[PDB]
């Protein structure tokens, strides 16, 4: 697909959000809490492998359709 890859930055459980550094050295690309493939777990480690699509963010670039690699 047209999903890009990236690694877990950081993110804030408490606020729900954090960033996502791609793979291609662009600018990290916000992840919001509703962005990740759920099935009960909608949260994400600093340092985790994940893929994701880069979309029409409110900010900046944000990513759609997170998910673990």
């Amino acid at each position: 697909s047209g999903k890009m890859t990236g690694i877990v930055k950081w993110f804030n459980a408490d606020k729900g959000f954090g960033f996502i550094t791609p793979d291609d050295g662009s600018k990290d690309v916000f992840v919001h809490f509703s962005a990740i493939q759920n099935d009960g777990y909608k949260s994400l480690d600093e340092g985790q492998k994940v893929s994701f699509t880069i979309e029409s963010g409110a900010k900046g670039p944000a990513a759609g359709n997170v998910t673990s690699l």
